[PDB]
RNA sequence: UUUUUUUUUUUUUUUUUUUUUUUUUUCUCCUCUUUUUUUUUUUU
């Protein structure tokens, strides 16, 4: 669903961040979807401020 | 619920020269009447 492929989207980010398979790649089949998802995320601030 | 790939505006430049206005025709051709020829001279 529209408010539950975020939860999909939260939830596989979740239990993989912990661990150190973060760097991670999706295999989007779709140019216009693709930005859709990250488009409706808006939150994951994955960086230090160093980097 | 619609992915991936299909090049672009020709290359070249560091060659010598010792002439001179023009330019080229037109044939022979009946002259009518007072004359010898007047004349110095002086006033500019």
């Amino acid at each position: 669903g529209p408010a539950q492929d975020r939860g999909v989207y939260l939830s596989l980010l979740a239990s993989l961040r912990t661990r150190a398979q973060l760097p991670v790649v999706v295999f989007t089949f779709s140019r216009g979807r693709c930005d859709e998802q990250a488009s409706g995320l808006t939150s994951l601030d994955l960086t230090t401020s160093s980097e």
